[PDB]
């Protein structure tokens, strides 16, 4: 009934604002659509797998609030398999590789490649990660979409290809979906391209051993009876003295503050008195979340490693279901998995059909990348497909189509009246990550604390100390990779020899 | 408590279909969110307007349903003022003309300007209304915004500027926020260009006497206490033998069938049991309203028509508020008014304004654009935002952002077990318009009919018979603008 503070969502975002409103003394509820805690993040557990992240999973250098919380929680990472080589496969063949880079033989494409993701960092240093409504360009930028930034930076196809695939991977949408200006926000709030892309490195260095699930299972179990399961919100009230929060399950609670950590565009679930503003009204029709199938085949062993690949494979073409893999086999070398995404529009179409159909297409797609007859004999299989999940509407984040950042931005997390706006959507580094659920938790969390008068505005937004068992090496450039001509630059430096 | 069929909705689609089943003897209960039905139709009564929409008004040739519907129920149409001069705002100028499109004089932007809106039919000749995802280029179409068709299109500014209007008016959206392929279909859906951007002869040419609110509240006087206000459902249960509708107010209804007559995306305020179908899920997070406030000076006399101006004003430009107008003055004459829409992202930088600092601002380009200081002495002014209702997400309906349509298109109208999809956005003909909201109720009401087996699955669709009070005149074009080549098409000739 009477608290003070309920939080909506039992995420890592809403778990992580409980936790720090619980530690300052204050009476916290999380109420909690599902019968279950962890949100976007999902750990199965049965005899065939030990464990398996069905959601959320990579951690990595950089993410130190994830890294903290966890840590505190006594959980452990353990580091992604990286020994050996990454393969990439276009065009139907398979050209393995070290680094995090796939290498490019023809000077021109070369060229064209190392533009692209230069040019990408250089519009990313444009834009503020707090504000990226800010930034000089924001408008021209905001009223493109990837596909027609792609279309003007990218002279090779080969380029083109690859930095269309990126897009798919990072925020599991089509390049023609999405806002240029959001999406090289959403880079940049990440540290940059070689950041995001790195295995070693960056975010995909390391999961948490026994699954990501246990944050928010820890932190329900130190919060005991204060975590509501299958309490899903449907009203909020804020005409009286206190907040009156209604669950579908006929209970109500009365609170202070609210904290909203859900999606933006889940906020449509709740009926609210008075109407939000204007704004927030339209924002949260405006802000869909992504499309993936997260697919784990299991093997006898881990034989692509006998191969000389690590179990990466960056696989481009419009046949493959699967357009990225990690090895996902555990630390100690058994339960012998690959992990990969099916993306965007392909897990539209994939999910028509049976769990043994996707199971057969990804044995066979394994199979010709890895050049191995082993692919071909999987012992287990799971799956989960997060565009089906009405209290998520997808993963791995939410995306921002052409025009809406620049209207709509500012009001992600501007409260409204005594609700507070959580969920890693509302994070400034590494929004759309566990990372970023932990940062806009805390954060929401704060400003409650601030409201009250507990704390000064200063500590509103807090810096976090790097972690010692997770180090960050710095990103760094070649003088060719900083210096070397664009395709049309080079185009320009034969018309000037030509007078 | 039991019924035969709930109906989640109360505006005229709800309503349509509501009546529709009533008719046929099916007991029917309407579950409105709001104190009132209507939904985004809202009709405004005091001493000072007597009567004025605020939200959906017009009416014309070919949008039959709506016709016969409101005729049924005693109400009638009359003209919107087009007697008088039509203007064409354009750089800091008032430049007046007759017909339903503002002339072009420079040779090279005639040619621009034909094209563009001969290329907008073109394309959507190969877009089936029924079937927009089932065009030859539907994905090509689709991935692109309309602001990049207008780019490869109009080799003129001026094309391109008055092109981008015609989006931003017919949409309430910027043509960088929705899908090329979605326009084009919307477009063709309503008969064209021509058919669409017309008073005379098309969408603008009437308005109901009294109001159109009229029509969902004499379908409400007809239900009784079959409709059911300030019901909003929260939930719909359908793992059992009836379907469970319950409401915020803790009332629960059980039915046979539900008709979801709400824009798509509030479907989101209704938790659903079992889940929906991943598509369906996720579609409606995609979807959204457009945005728009609706403003109406009301003045002594309507001025402008002295000055043998109709009222009817394209004005160009980011500095003007309203984009367009139309006389609001009634048939008889008196409560004379401008009605003007502040559009797309007009509307969110403009609410910030108070209401006297808008009214100030449109009667000043009135004034300049009418040239007319009379313009700047208003007795009245009525506005509304729909940018702010829970309950519609904006006006005038929902659009479709780039890649949305081809992928989840075909989700729109397909039934959930026992849910049956109304509103305007499944309509097939003037979707978007009042007509639509009319032809998706009674369509999906006669889903439920055939699934009930009582008419058989030929009669789900049904034609409508022209409207007698408002014949529709073909749409023509001359030999000239048939063959007149492109800019491109010219070069290529030299
Ligand atoms: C799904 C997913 C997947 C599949 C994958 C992934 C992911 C996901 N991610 C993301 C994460 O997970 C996120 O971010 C988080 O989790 C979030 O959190 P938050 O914010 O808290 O949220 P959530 O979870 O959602 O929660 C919420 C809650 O609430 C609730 N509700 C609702 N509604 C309601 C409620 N309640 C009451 N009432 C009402 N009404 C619900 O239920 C819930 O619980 C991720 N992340 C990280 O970090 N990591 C990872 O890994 C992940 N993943 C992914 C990734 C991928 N990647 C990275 C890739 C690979 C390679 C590459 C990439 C990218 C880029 C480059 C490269
Ligand atoms: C808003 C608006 C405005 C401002 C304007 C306009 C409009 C609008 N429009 C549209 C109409 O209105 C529509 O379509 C209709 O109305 C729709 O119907 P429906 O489908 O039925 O829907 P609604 O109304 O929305 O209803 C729904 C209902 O439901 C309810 N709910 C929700 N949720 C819920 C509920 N319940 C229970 N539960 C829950 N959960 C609500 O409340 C409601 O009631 C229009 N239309 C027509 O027809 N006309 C007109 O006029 C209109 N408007 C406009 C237009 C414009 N224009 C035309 C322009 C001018 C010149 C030109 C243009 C365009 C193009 C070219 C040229």
């Amino acid at each position: 009934n009477k608290c003070d503070v309920v939080v909506v969502g039992g995420g890592i975002s809403g778990m992580a604002a409980a936790k720090l409103l619980h530690d300052s003394g204050l009476n916290v509820v999380v109420l909690e659509a599902r019968d279950r805690v962890g949100g976007r993040t999902y750990t199965l557990r049965n005899q065939k797998v030990k464990y398996v992240d069905l959601g959320g999973s990579y951690v990595g250098p950089t993410q130190n609030r994830i890294l903290r919380l966890a840590k505190e929680l006594g959980l452990e990472t353990y580091k992604v398999n990286e020994v050996e080589r990454l393969i990439h496969h276009v065009k139907g063949k398979s050209y393995p590789f070290r680094g995090p880079f796939p290498p490019v033989w023809n000077p021109i494409t070369y060229l064209d490649h190392n533009n692209f993701w230069r040019t990408m960092d250089d519009m990313g240093r444009e834009i503020p990660s707090d504000a990226p409504w800010k930034a000089p360009l924001a408008e021209e930028w905001d009223n493109m979409t990837m596909k027609e930034l792609l279309d003007k930076l990218c002279w090779t196809e080969s380029a083109k290809q690859l930095a269309t695939l990126f897009v798919n991977l990072c925020v599991t949408a089509e390049t023609h979906e999405v806002s240029a200006l959001w999406f090289l926000w959403y880079v940049k709030q990440c540290g940059g391209t070689t950041r995001i892309i790195s295995t070693t490195n960056g975010g995909q260095e390391r999961k948490f051993v026994g699954g990501s699930g246990q944050v928010s299972e820890r932190i329900m179990d130190l919060l005991g009876d204060r975590v509501k399961l299958e309490r899903p919100v449907i009203y909020i009230d804020q005409t009286r003295e206190n907040v009156l929060v209604e669950t579908l399950n006929h209970e109500m609670y009365e609170a202070k503050y609210v904290i909203s950590a859900i999606p933006p565009t889940l906020g449509m679930k709740i009926h609210f008195n008075p109407p939000l503003p204007m704004m927030r009204n339209q924002m949260i029709t405006r802000v869909p979340l992504g499309s993936v199938i997260k697919c784990i085949v299991y093997y006898k062993e881990p034989f692509w490693r006998k191969k000389d690949y690590c179990g990466t494979m960056i696989i481009d073409g419009e046949e493959a279901p699967v357009a990225y893999t990690l090895d996902d086999t555990k630390p100690e070398g058994n339960y012998a998995a690959i992990m990969g995404f099916i993306l965007a529009h392909k897990a539209r179409k994939l999910a028509r059909l049976t769990k043994e159909e996707r199971l057969k297409k990804l044995c066979e797609l394994y199979a010709k990348v890895l050049g191995s007859l082993e692919a071909l004999e999987p012992v287990h299989y799971e799956e989960k497909n997060w565009c089906e999940e009405q209290y998520s509407g997808g993963c791995y984040t939410t995306y921002f189509p052409p025009g809406i950042l620049t209207q709509y931005g500012r009001v992600l997390r501007q409260p409204v009246d005594r609700i507070y706006f959580a969920g890693t959507e509302t994070a400034t580094h590494w929004s759309g990550y566990m990372e970023g659920a932990v940062e806009a938790g805390e954060r929401a969390a704060r400003e409650i604390l601030h409201a009250m008068g507990k704390i000064p505005e200063d500590e509103i937004w807090q810096s976090e100390p790097e972690s010692v068992d997770v180090p960050a090496q710095p990103i760094t450039t070649t003088f060719l990779e900083r210096h070397l001509p664009s395709v049309p630059g080079l185009l320009r430096l034969i018309g000037l020899t030509t007078i």
